[PDB]
């Protein structure tokens, strides 16, 4: 949609010229109040929605690297690089399997302060690295911080878990990014509410079906969940289909809530000279299995099922690199 | 190899001409004494091979469409046709899945001396039409004929049961059948011992690690566990790999017991010309699993896992007809 228009007159809160521009077509999410029915009616068919008044990060709206670093307590914190705006997602406990992987993206822990020198230095010194701080919010948190916390509108978010019957709160990630950052598409097997805080996070989504347009990795590759596919290049030749894929776009502001379906693709950029942009979400696991399969199959039902394949391939055969091999054995000249 | 020679100068068993031929190349299988150390090797390491003197099924070598018909008792016994001489083995309890699938034979129960009828009017009359009786060996044989398979050799082949750790004798078969037939490459889940006793047979075994020459159907298919590729006309095109198989055949005769190990790909046909040919198998039940996997795995066991995803995949998805896309999209530009 259009750029929304800020309240006092202030003027538009972004503008085209900060989104990067992509091959498919998008239409946008609903932004609708959490009293609205229609949203009640979004969450429970597991389609997102973002919601404008569910207050559920009040007390965080004040947050900044200052007040941050002031109070954030004194422990360690996961802080990606990149030296293109694209940051590589990768899982260390899989780099085994796949020796010939390296990896684009170095981790490292550190301090609060730690991180906003480092971060106040690229830009004091016209620098081009990229970084993103993604930390749990575990007890080494500071008082102040604590308080901000149990702030949080947990009487709605706790309905919500409750009359979705979902599992419980997995974990909340403090995520604090540098303009132009980027999260290619991927997505995760819980249910999500990404509560944004400081700056805006365009988020581009692809429903569960949209699996042969995006081809994502190996379940045993260390990029497991993530597109194949550069969005900046897009190699037609590997990816055919990614030329029919069509998604749900939005800006997400401070104050605003993005619900983000269970195994639902999402690219997350924060727009372009934009400041930097905080965000925490809320992980919740899916509601249990109905012990009673109930057909027709659901998209991501069926994506979990090609996972567990995968899964349990790798370990009949007592390797994961022999499962490509396999597959192809019994597939060609009798299932193609 | 070479047509044997026939004791008494009897001249040669059979002569080139009468098997049929293919576009692949082929070796003989061994042709051993029970007695030899080297055969016994053989069957330790699942391996074809072709026993001389094992007196297996000594008394039913007296046997022949007359004196059969007439001990054979008065029970019911499979006939199937075929208008070529290519017989389609097909289940009738899969034939569900596959609506779109119209049967190329017709099966039909029948007395016995039914079927010596509707033979001895088709040599009688200049037919084309072709027959082949496989049937059970139950209870309601003659008492005569009990008596020669009591005759059988239990004592040799209940050591090899035994030797091997092998399953219980699920059945035997009784094989007649005419000139000129043919039984398709395919493969079984049991152990076989072929016992010939009238006639001469042509069997083209392939190991189970040529399954990718081999193209089976899939496994929801009627024509499960058989080869797609038609060895009379290989469609090189949708089948390329069967340019790559190389068998083993060899000629069993009355009295020779052919080994068929498990999971082995093989081609069965009676010699033309050569009048109608009596076989009688034994399948067992192969060695139980060894409750700790060792690798590496063989090919045998490879194709049981990929049976095992077909099965359960058609489980899952509550529909055999799926099992092909989700397999492809599970492949397409991710393992290939
Ligand atoms: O949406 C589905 O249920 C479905 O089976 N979709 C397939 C593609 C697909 C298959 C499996 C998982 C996601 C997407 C299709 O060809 O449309
Ligand atoms: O909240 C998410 O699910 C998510 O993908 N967040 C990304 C950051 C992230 C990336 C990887 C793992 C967790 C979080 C973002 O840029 O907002
Ligand atoms: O023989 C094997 O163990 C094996 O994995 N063979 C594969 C083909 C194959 C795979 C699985 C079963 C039978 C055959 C190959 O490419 O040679
Ligand atoms: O004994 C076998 O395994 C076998 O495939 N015998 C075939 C006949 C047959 C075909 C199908 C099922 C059982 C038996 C033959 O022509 O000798
Ligand atoms: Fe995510
Ligand atoms: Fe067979």
């Amino acid at each position: 949609g259009e750029p929304r228009e800020e309240a006092g007159a202030l003027g538009p809160a972004w503008d085209e010229s900060q989104l990067r521009s992509y091959s498919f077509p998008t239409r946008p999410i609903p932004r609708l109040s959490q009293s609205d029915p229609r949203a009640e009616e979004l969450i429970e068919n597991e389609e997102p929605v973002v919601l404008t008044d569910t207050n559920l990060v009040y007390p965080a709206l004040k947050w900044d690297l200052e007040y941050l670093q002031e109070n954030i307590g004194n422990g360690d914190f996961s802080v990606y690089s990149a030296s293109t705006h694209k940051f590589l997602y990768y899982d260390e406990k899989k780099m085994a399997n796949f020796q010939n992987f390296k990896p684009r993206s170095n981790r490292e822990e550190m301090k609060f302060h730690e991180f906003v020198e480092k971060l106040q230095d690229i830009q004091q010194r016209g620098g081009e690295e990229r970084l993103y701080l993604q930390q749990t919010l575990n007890d080494t948190v500071g008082r102040k911080i604590v308080m901000d916390f149990l702030g949080f509108n947990w009487n709605w978010i706790n309905k919500q878990q409750g009359k979705r019957g979902w599992g419980q709160l997995t974990s909340n990630l403090l995520l604090i990014g540098m303009e132009g950052n980027v999260t290619p598409a991927h997505y995760d097997e819980q249910q999500n509410f990404f509560a944004q805080i400081k700056g805006y996070k365009r988020c581009i989504l692809f429903p569960p079906d949209q699996f042969e347009c995006l081809y994502p990795y190996p379940v045993h590759h260390p990029c497991d969940r993530q597109s194949q596919v550069d969005f900046d290049n897009p190699d037609y030749e590997r990816f055919p289909n990614f030329q029919n894929v069509v998604g749900y776009e939005t800006v997400v502001g401070p104050g605003d809530v993005l619900y983000i379906p269970m195994y639902w693709w999402h690219h997350i950029e924060s727009l372009l000279n934009g400041g930097i942009t905080i965000t925490v979400n809320f992980w919740y696991k899916g509601a249990p299995t109905p012990k009673r399969i109930e057909y027709p199959l659901k998209a991501h039902q069926k994506v979990a099922i090609m996972r567990n394949i995968e899964k349990m391939l790798g370990e009949a055969l007592g390797n994961p690199q022999e499962v490509g091999p396999l597959l192809n054995t019994m597939i060609k000249g009798r299932y193609n």
